């Protein structure tokens, strides 16, 4: 359980959607982060993978604001403290807004995978995962925006999938968090995208999995990584 509280881009902080605060206030601020209704700080499990909740989390709506990113710049997402038990991959996607991200129809977003990290070491099951790297980095993840994609406005869909209960069907816990970015530079690719509701299925080999056994490999969920 947790959420993204802060985003660091080009030497400033952009506050996140504080789902434990803003849903209870009259006058929540405009932010680059999507609003959600996930006030339990929880997840979308496999029962939700073919529902709109998986796109940017339960009840999500676009952020009002969009953050510029320098060409090939970084976006650092800072989480609330991530539980050690919640082992799993960290995955990042972009989808073009083709206009202002604040007015996009989330159900039409076509995401391409720009980064993925999975099982890092398995000397001591259940092992060390990308989520454990995130914890070790004081609950942070750094995304590098590709220089090879067409400039424009994009949604970044940043996600942890916790696998501590994933031995049974619909037991994996997905924690998507979306933010709005303006990508800048000289790239030209328009990578092939996947609708949010087509990213995952509840029988995928990196979804329906017993992490407590020895693992010789791990198939990170979702469509293929884009590399320009
Ligand atoms: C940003 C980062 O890399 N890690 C820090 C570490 O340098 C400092 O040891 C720690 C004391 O736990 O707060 C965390
Ligand atoms: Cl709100
Ligand atoms: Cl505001
Ligand atoms: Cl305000
Ligand atoms: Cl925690
Ligand atoms: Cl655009
Ligand atoms: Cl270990
Ligand atoms: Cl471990
Ligand atoms: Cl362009
Ligand atoms: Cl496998
Ligand atoms: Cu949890």
């Amino acid at each position: 359980h947790g959420f993204v509280q802060n985003i660091v881009i080009d030497g400033k902080n952009y506050g996140g959607y504080l789902v434990n605060q803003y849903p209870y206030m009259s006058n929540p601020p405009e932010v680059i982060a999507w609003s959600t209704t996930a006030t339990d700080l929880g997840f979308v499990d496999g029962t939700g993978y073919q529902t709109p909740d998986i796109i940017c989390h339960r009840g999500a709506k676009p952020g009002a604001l969009t953050a510029p990113v320098s060409p090939g710049g970084t976006v650092e997402l800072q989480w609330t403290p991530w539980p050690d038990s919640h082992h799993g991959p960290v995955i990042n996607y972009l989808a073009p807004c083709n206009g202002d991200c604040s007015t996009v129809d989330k159900t039409q977003l076509e995401f391409f995978k720009i980064a993925e990290s999975g099982l890092i070491n398995d000397d001591n099951p259940p092992g060390i995962w990308a989520s454990d790297n995130l914890i070790a980095a004081n609950n942070s993840w750094t995304v590098t925006i590709p220089t090879t994609i067409a400039p424009g406005n994009y949604v970044l869909r940043h996600e942890i999938i916790a696998l501590h209960s994933a031995q049974n069907q619909d037991g994996a816990q997905n924690y998507p968090q979306c933010i709005n970015l303006q990508v800048t530079g000289g790239g030209s690719d328009n990578p092939a995208g996947t609708l949010g509701t087509a990213l995952y299925h509840d029988t995928d080999p990196g979804i329906l999995i017993n992490i407590y056994q020895k693992l010789s490999s791990y198939i990170i969920p979702g469509p293929p990584l884009y590399t320009g």
